[PDB]
């Protein structure tokens, strides 16, 4: 649990999130809880240029270490482990699904028994307000009180979980869930959902 | 047909479902006749990190081999060997297409004339009941007396076959069958299908 | 221009059309004008299990060679080199957006100028008849006549060419424009069109 | 910045723009600004069979060196490079959600905060004309006086940017908007946006 271990492991999770489709370009940023901060991956570099010595780390004052490239929404990360004391990685991203859900501004309701790896019976949208801005910040805390992953209106996807291949694993299956969505809402609106009674079920055997 | 040769197998056809997009994450599992029982993929174990000796042997009676990892949905791959004494493997997965028309709660009517590799005019689709239940492998057993495979309401596909080749050919063409159903339904409600003269025509020369 | 380089040349050709995404498993079949007749892939081999062995022969009187496996849909590519003396390679695929439009039995119209590509300002659909009859090469030739690709209903796509490149390109190119037209349609029915002069014009220029 | 490091930096950008899946076959062309022309691809040349010699130099009057093949719509890169004294590098391709929005004859608006990347709060449609045509090029000319990226009606993409990396990444962004907005114009219509001021505060940011 060294430094330039957990690097290497936050560079292979971009590498895995780009080969399953969910980011693409510059979009999507990866972050783990370490010390008393984060280590994360900075804005605008590729996925294939990468290396160990561009992570930053941003401590618990939120400040920046010397030398290191900015990432704009560093705050939403920070905002997630103090929301959530449980999270140990946080992944984000604009997958395609997901983000077309968020524009329609709807939450995804339990279409499948699968939902409830996220913690319940929905997938949240949380109101849109400029990235790497407190407003957002505060959206994504309230979002994620009861929820492991939730959409960002107009913008995207976060996921968190107790480590880094979890989380990976979570966002993907959230991009499943809104293609569903997507799929089904497409020829008919509602979609048939689950009952309240039947999640309970799933949740307690999960 | 030894043990290690069919666990090669498995493992195999789980690489190839991931491949051919059929199947992310943790959701799919694999199974083949063995024995008194059935040799099949433990839970949560991502395919990539798959070994030989992850592979589970469950007898007759439903005993777990000692010291393996548990498979949550073993009750309606066992449900499927005795309703079809002549499937020798089964696929399970929430490939994206099938899975939507899941969730409509629609059987896939004829609407190509490759339905009939299912065994008739049609793909059913089984009724929700939560996975690992008895309730489940009853539906399930129903659904596979006069097809090879079937949807679940809300969950995903289960496709048998002879062998571990022909299984996954058939989840491949049931979800290409899906896809080309939800494409045409979105612009048109019903579909256009063939008669069932025609579909047993087909059948014959198959 | 001897039998085993065009048997490698045929090989190639499957294994660039699954790569394209336009065949999965077997459904997809190649031929190549040769001699009196021509040469064609067998039913029920998938792409990479193919060797030069498995090519089939079939005369201009309909004669298979000694020894070959059986090529089922083997009438319409004759049909085919019967009715377009020019073509000298045909690509046949149930490539999903070909498929899903030949199940709406609707021929693609002039919604992109790539259209001419395939002689005219439009695609047409031939329509359903059982796989393998004469029945079937009846409508496949009179489609063919004044277009160099055809949808058949309820089934999928053949394109002929000079050579088996721009039989895969325009097969592909088939495969885009009836991607376009199915995502327009679910949004506006009927989808704006190119008029008549406009595809002249580009008729002249390819 | 010698011509030869130019043409392997434009072959490398074809085959990144293929595996991103923005192109197919040969629909996409790229150039780069080099003393006072371009260095462009020619039409007709599949990716994997381009090499350095087939990139070819049209100088500042239209002139096409000597020996080289054609490439048809040489025009609008030269109008682009004219109107956007800024542009160094044209990507053009038929990406299929770019496509079909422009066969929509649609302006992508702003649904996500990313369609500020093109420098403003739309992605425009330029009006259809032949492609090679100067009426073509005088559309091009218009739609980029205030836009890095516009789509063609009835055709597909142009984005120009400060380098060739730069210029692809806008197209992918470009190709990313084009789905989402697809994707949610199916659900509903008209798709809702950020307002005016939310992406002048995005613009200030970028
Ligand atoms: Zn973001
Ligand atoms: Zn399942
Ligand atoms: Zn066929
Ligand atoms: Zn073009």
């Amino acid at each position: 649990m060294e430094r330039n271990k957990l690097a290497r492991q936050i560079i292979d999770t971009c590498l895995e999130m780009t080969r399953l489709g969910l980011n693409q370009g510059t979009a999507g940023n990866v972050s783990v809880r370490y010390q008393d901060g984060m280590l994360i991956t900075p804005t605008g570099i590729p996925y294939e240029k990468l290396t160990e010595s561009h992570i930053v780390f941003i401590d618990g004052n939120g400040k920046h270490e010397e030398g290191k490239l900015p990432q704009s929404e560093w705050r939403f990360h920070m905002a997630a482990y103090q929301s959530r004391p449980d999270a140990n990685a946080v992944v984000h991203n604009h997958a395609v699904h997901c983000t077309a859900v968020s524009i329609l501004n709807r939450s995804i309701p339990a279409i499948h028994y699968m939902i409830a790896a996220a913690g319940g019976n929905s997938i949240p949208c949380a109101p849109y307000a400029t990235f790497g801005t407190r407003e957002l910040s505060e959206h994504v805390a309230l979002a994620l009180k009861n929820r492991k992953a939730t959409l960002l209106q107009h913008h995207g996807l976060i996921a968190c979980e107790v480590n880094l291949e979890k989380a990976l694993w979570l966002a993907h299956e959230v991009e499943v869930l809104a293609q569903l969505y997507l799929t089904t809402l497409a020829i008919t609106d509602p979609v048939p959902v689950l009952s309240d009674e039947e999640i309970a079920v799933v949740l307690e055997k999960f």
